[PDB]
């Protein structure tokens, strides 16, 4: 289909215009890091020449924005880790990429080490630890670096996350007080606060990165116990019978302190960020890292269930849309050689032309919610060799069974 080409071309036009006119532009979420990945993934196509040029332009632009306004964050989705991920594949092509990457890496270590030092536990909020803004996301990038000089950093973060699964105010740790919720409306959903149970912002994300850390060579008894405790909490608060393979977004103090779910949710959905699809990654990675066939078998059922149901799905975006679910299924097939999701993947690719044309102008061009995320997904069905590490940003680990 020649429609990816037209669409890409118009994304380049918008970004060529912007790159001679905002914090947002430098983020993986909505900005150039995402556009760089999308374009870099299209190398086999005829216009890779032009694409590498735009990529190099957009990198130029990024470094002069950094060397003027600096960086405030090391985060995967808003900061240095996402900028570094978007160009990691380019490292050995020229020293300009290597130098820039080394700068990003020193900044990250500085930033992480500084964030851990100043951390106040009874002010814990998801951007502290999570995938989008916190350490889990940062570690996801760092584990791609083999240079042994980041070992202490890796374990510093691993211990820190593990420690957050310990009991506190009686029992607690990763529990978020109501005033510590990310948004006004969330403070109001959870007047007594909660344990966030999503991949993007909650316990599943922390669990995944610890399983992935283990298989990359980075674990101890404390982290393996943390992983275990997390999967144990997922096994415990799983909803029942007809709501089987479902979890609420958050568990509240008393639910936790009585070990049974009490009040029922208003809105559960099937997303990468919250719900079954994301949660299946925890079971998959726990299962594989812990050598537990039950966990692995179950991850499959959790995802299979979500694909059948598509709860709250009304777009093709990555974060909480159908492209997200589809990409998680593609990972299962890569790691397990399962055929369980083959019809869902087939159907999506059959429908591709329509997906792009009806994609809103409304959610922008960016990775996490915009059309370029969707183009990444489509592009790797068409040509499955990944030139980039984009999937790392979603905790989709193609190297999970490659060793250390
Ligand atoms: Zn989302």
């Amino acid at each position: 289909k020649k429609n990816i080409k037209r669409n890409v071309e118009k994304i380049i036009a918008q970004w060529d215009e912007r790159t001679r006119k905002d914090f947002g532009e430098l983020t993986l979420s909505t900005g150039l890091p995402g556009i760089i990945l999308m374009l870099a993934e299209l190398k086999n196509k005829d216009n890779s020449k032009i694409y590498q040029k735009k990529i190099d332009n957009y990198i130029e632009y990024i470094v002069s924005k950094l060397s003027t306004y600096g960086l405030l964050t090391g985060s995967l989705y808003s900061g240095a880790a996402g900028i570094a991920l978007s160009i990691l594949h380019l490292r050995e092509d020229d020293e300009k990429y290597k130098n820039l990457l080394d700068s990003l890496n020193r900044y990250i270590e500085y930033f992480v080490r500084e964030k851990i030092e100043g951390f106040n536990l009874e002010n814990i909020t998801p951007p502290d630890y999570d995938v989008i803004e916190g350490l889990s996301g940062i570690l996801s990038y760092l584990l791609l670096i083999n240079d042994e000089q980041y070992d202490d950093l890796k374990i510093l973060i691993i211990n820190f996350l593990s420690n957050l699964t310990k009991e506190n105010n009686g029992l607690i740790s990763l529990y978020i007080k109501s005033e510590n919720q990310m948004s006004q409306s969330e403070s109001e959903m959870y007047p007594l606060g909660c344990l966030n149970m999503g991949l993007a912002h909650g316990l599943a994300g922390v669990g995944c990165i610890l399983a992935y850390a283990h298989i990359k060579g980075y674990s101890n008894e404390a982290s393996l116990s943390a992983l275990q405790k997390i999967i144990f909490i997922y096994e415990k608060f799983e909803l029942e019978r007809k709501k089987q393979f479902l979890w609420k977004d958050g568990l509240v103090a008393d639910e936790l302190k009585k070990e049974k779910v009490i009040r029922e949710a208003s809105f559960i959905r099937d997303a990468w960020c919250y719900g079954g699809p994301g949660i299946s990654l925890l079971y998959l990675y726990g299962g594989l890292a812990l050598d537990n066939d039950y966990f692995v078998d179950k991850a499959e059922k959790i995802l299979e269930s979500a694909m059948q149901r598509k709860l709250g799905i009304d777009s093709y975006m990555i974060c909480h849309g159908y492209s997200g679910l589809i990409e998680i299924c593609s990972l299962f097939k890569r790691l397990l050689n399962t055929k369980k999701f083959d019809s869902y993947m087939e159907e999506f690719n059959v429908n591709s032309e329509q997906i792009l044309e009806e994609y809103g102008d409304e959610s922008g061009t960016g990775f996490l919610e915009g059309i370029s995320g969707c183009i990444l997904v489509l592009s790797k069905f068409e040509y499955s060799i990944n030139f980039t590490y984009w999937r790392q940003a979603l905790l989709l680990f193609d190297d999970f069974l490659k060793g250390g």
